[PDB]
């Protein structure tokens, strides 16, 4: 049975639990990450350990761990489990506190670690918006995840595996747990992150555009983009670089994964196997 | 030592505890309720509990009891514990599923109810974040996404406010952090349209109260000037009940002190809380 | 065959013709009106020809016609091709001008009018919003429908037969091609027209339900009173009053038409056996 | 008399007619072109059609001929008209089907091609109707819905105008009715980035002009004070070409006459559709 | 010559003047009213001083006299300059401070009130003409228009478009696109029978409004409060504006359109005439 | 007596008055600047001047004297109180017109200019507590904020909410959720050693700002001009604000929370002593 890090105990799988009273229970008043694990490294493991703590910041919470600490409890966990391949969700909540919002009333937060072994898609632009930059702010991955799934509700009805949001301007945003790129004439678009998320992987792949000399641009674009695009991609930790073939019902090229596209796969698989931090 | 409902089973507090796989610890992905219990009597008890099947819906989630049993649960767990004035949260999440957002991977969801046992006005200040937007995260869910909320609360506590006060990305008043709001000028009380905030329950009995003394009412939209120049505000909700706020933004509301109308709705309030809800013991 | 009222001609549907010129087919430059014609009687004949100068107005287009004439025409039509259940499309444009968009240029606008004789339905909300009210304001019952025709695709796309619009702010506004109308705990709620249309079925159907003494309210409504509607229904001229049992794939009631929706229908069936002006 | 093609015929143009059921005519539904040809070479030819095959895309109309029959169909029918100087305006349509909205029952679409024969500044006006929103009616798609255009021009004809300006609902500055928009000032140009507007062909040119002219240059969302301050302002388009701009809401921008810089970009746009296009007869 | 109160003083106009540094100059940092008197009487004397000291408690500005003595004040300075028939402008301002913007440093407001002796024209048979503008007006969360304030170049923009752009008025709508009011004028529209005018959050509570809504009333004429947009001004039958020194005003053409036939409607015909009476049978008495 | 320059006159500064019946006065209906001597010289006087012409533009005012004349009217009032380290206003206003909103009924403009001789505090040790403010920035098409106008209300109003909510600077965000500037500053955030700013459209064309771009891009920092929101700002290393009054002033807490170790950051403090050394460097000589 594998093991979860519970401020620093190792609790088995089926009895790792969190107090009903904790505000990241009770408000979704925490943060989190995605790190993949890939042949025994962690990959950009200090980059999302540094985004865990800018997004702690922004919700005012202090992480009772150093970053290093951060880093060894992670690498401890898989270690642990003795994993190689892997998923990890680290997550930072408030603590318990008084029944009310209050962080202030909370002194403890709490530090979770969940470690799990390890055609294109047709994806749908939803009705519901991204949660706006003066409300909260998307660039924080938090535990508040019901923007999220309402727009993965509303795949799953349409005829989707990844629903596409827009922001309040109009300006596409991203998929719902990934950022979007698109290609045209053989330029790379993509928004600039302010409406959505400063995804890891998404760096990576600029790094790897700019490497590749690929023509690229960080612009707002709109629903005219996305149904005129002869390419559309989603990237995260997770789906890595996964090609959209099919945009509400409308074939993207072929309706095959594109030619750029499937470079920057090759790419990107590549530099997983060759970086990150040794677990052993 | 109080006992927490948790799927059926009575779990001593100390031990109430949820799967951290659960998508209501994940996501947030679940919606709550608040409920007074005074004097051995549940308030309101049948509108939170429609309130609470409705917010479950829109966020396409169904509930394993009908409301019925939900209604007999909350009484069953004031019983255990030997309460007559309490406040009570009932919570229901998606339960767990994939580690991923998908909610149909999750096929059983969780239901928790906490029970714990139960002139000058607040100091208001309004925010810079504004609220969840109508078409983003509907404010009328009472869900377990609350950081909008805490947002705001930080912003008070920074800044010398009891009560953080919303405004939409319209510009229009919205609401409290946790509670309602409602300005009197000249007589004459308005309060915002519930669409950009949330359906109180208190809000509504205090419409009601309102429409008995017939004193001129408005639901209408708002804004600071309105929030700046009215005689007296207050705010509402199921834990503070009528709050008179009597200093916005530093600035004084009438005289400091709560207002006559505002007092008078206070009194009324308390009449309806002594004289009327389910019994607890019966 | 058919024959298509063309300024004062009548002619056969096979021939119904218009020139590649005229600023109707160039840029959508005209406004047009829906008419049903039951049991021999032309149900709100006069509401109808009333909003349709309205639109021109709108337009600033001068409709070459008085009311008066323009029904007749409406009624002479009707006659010519001897019918008695119809729907009547009247359609006024521009007329041919220079190539450009100046309608100052445009010295005669032309009158059509089209004669063809005559379990709920599953809506979905689209990511494209309705014309905004000071862009394209969509009370304009104009030639101008792509942004109509836009999110019936997206419901054709993604299991809907009918399309829901929100507005900018998020209001919802109507259907692709009818207004929307919510029931809940027996109180009937609808969108104010601004951000829509102000649908003459609409108008009959408050009519009634103030008749039937049925609480109402004409409010701003968003998602959350969607998906939380006991009954649905949307109304127009050809769908009448239509249950929406579906919502993004989930269940409105128990997925049938709902009470205070089927009662409406039947009073509004007897309404257009009642009323109208007698064509022959 | 002239000739239109359609759909493979040549028709005199008093004769060149679509069925009333075309949705085309009743809805707007298609997308056109708008192109020069100059002393027998077409500028801009492929630009032209590329675009056209994106915003049928966007609206998920498939032409009936490839592209390259495209271009070939144009240049015929400049020839069966002896043109060399020449306004071309081709067209297509959804086609008819039901008298309803729903494009799937519309089984073929109409093409049309029509082809007609072919210093002081524009005095503009702001508006107040704003452009057609990008998340309701993209304005990047050249449709047959173009009463938002027509709307400006109205307001610019009562209002003193030659040529109507719109902003967005941001409050940005979009384009003029059929015609983007530049500003000089101290040196520098500044063109509005073409999501809220439309992806110039002519605009395209004039970048590349500035590019080789080394002018510096951004692409930047500007506002009205942007406007009111710039020393140079021009508008650009196929008809236009590129048109100085020496009034703006009465106001005199310079000193009434075209500016230095738009000047030298007239000069420079002139040479290029004189020395590049396509040839008609060959 | 005329007299200008400044602070209980009665200063000739030509030597009223106010120091450089008061940041009502510096900053537009204060509030105003228009009020006029009818032949002996102040209109709404009572209400206007209300909504200054409203507009003044909003912009966090107390102002040194009760309202008993700010009546007192105006029906004062009308008396000295023996004025029947006139325009009033009450101004408080923050006062002088620092060079910079807090009004904590400001210790000492400025109370000034203007007094000055019907627009030239058959208003029964020749409106405005109208034309609607770029510019929005003032957000309700930035600049609030409800606000009296001395901040008026929105409004002064709005009138710089419609003088080139051959309007006698111009029209602003707000970020939303909702119909807000006139540069300085609240606006009604008339259809088939019914009137509507904006609800007042996006434009000012004009008194001047409050007054014909108590006359339409009266004449049961249909009411609403209720936004419109562009749609519903190119398509009434008849439009009006009202405010404190036009009174109602038709107005007859909009952004090029006409409206009615292009004359005053029968409704604002009936309202201008009630409100007329409404002007000699109300007020407080100067004398 | 410091002496103000009026039309051409110079005037003791308690007789420097305007007439009550200036637009400036009434409505805000005017210009200004705000530009520093140094030690003799008057740093970037000819930038300032171009940006109240081009600010007058905005709102067609006509200044009447030549950009020329108007740098020798600043020198000339310096001269005339015999300054070396001050501060200069320059106000243009409408004048006075008729009573109403019509800027054609005000023939003649007034120009004014305001000549007034360091913050206390170790700048280099203790920054500014910021709050973000309700108010949004007034908006671009309603009240454009890159006009310097005499309309600062929209300011004023932040500055009372930090006032009573513990700040010494408001910072504005606008409509759109995006960080504008501080009431009277521009901003800059400094995350992982690359230094952001907003695009200026949706706050002032900052003559600092632009200054500090010059020594940020001479000091090869990276730099981006882009749109940044809350998220920004509650997690940057460093902010802080400039403007010619307070120069470049560290933000040290914002909305509660420390920014770095509370103290003014390493990058702030490197552009804080090049500004100086600039501002001894350059400029027009008085004498
Ligand atoms: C985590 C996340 C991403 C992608 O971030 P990576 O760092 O590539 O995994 C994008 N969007 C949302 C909403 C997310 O939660
Ligand atoms: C619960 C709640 C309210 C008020 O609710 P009552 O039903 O009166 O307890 C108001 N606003 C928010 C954000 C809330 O969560
Ligand atoms: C015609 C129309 C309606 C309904 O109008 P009726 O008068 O009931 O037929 C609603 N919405 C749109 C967009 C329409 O074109
Ligand atoms: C066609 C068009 C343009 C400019 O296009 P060119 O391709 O340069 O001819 C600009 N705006 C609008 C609205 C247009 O229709
Ligand atoms: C004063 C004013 C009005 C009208 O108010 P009255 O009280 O009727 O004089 C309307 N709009 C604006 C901007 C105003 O300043
Ligand atoms: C003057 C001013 C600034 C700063 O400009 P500097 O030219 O650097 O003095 C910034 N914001 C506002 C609102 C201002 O008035």
């Amino acid at each position: 049975e594998l093991l979860v890090y519970m401020n620093g105990e190792f609790v088995p799988e089926s009895q790792a639990k969190v107090s009903v009273f904790d505000h990241g229970f009770l408000y979704g008043d925490g943060v989190f990450e995605g790190i993949r694990a890939y042949n025994g490294k962690v990959f950009k493991l200090y980059e999302h350990i540094d985004r865990l703590y800018d997004c702690a910041r922004v919700i005012d919470l202090k992480i009772p761990l150093s970053k290093e600490e951060f880093a060894e409890a992670i690498l401890e966990t898989l270690r642990r489990n003795n994993l190689r391949d892997a998923y990890i969700r680290p997550i930072v909540t408030r603590g318990a506190g008084d029944l009310g919002l209050d962080p202030r009333k909370c002194p403890s937060p709490n530090v979770i670690i969940i470690t799990k072994p390890w055609k294109g898609l047709k994806a749908i632009t939803v009705a519901i918006r991204r949660n706006a930059i003066d409300s909260l702010p998307p660039n924080i991955k938090s535990l508040n995840y019901l923007n999220n799934i309402l727009a993965k509700i509303e795949a799953n009805a349409k005829g989707g595996d990844e629903a596409i949001f827009l922001d309040h301007n109009g300006y596409i945003s991203e998929g719902s747990g990934d950022n979007i790129f698109i290609v045209k004439n053989g330029t790379i678009t993509t928004p600039p992150t302010l409406n959505n998320l400063k995804g890891i992987t998404r760096q990576v792949v600029i790094e790897l555009i700019n490497e590749l000399e690929i023509p690229f641009r960080e612009a707002n674009i709109g629903l005219f983009d996305l149904y005129s695009a002869d390419e559309i991609f989603v990237t995260g930790t997770a789906a890595e670089i996964a090609p959209v073939t099919y945009i509400d019902g409308r074939t993207v090229g072929n309706g095959k994964p594109g030619k750029v596209t499937k470079m920057l796969m090759e790419k990107f698989r590549e530099r997983t196997e060759n970086e990150g931090v040794e677990i052993y």
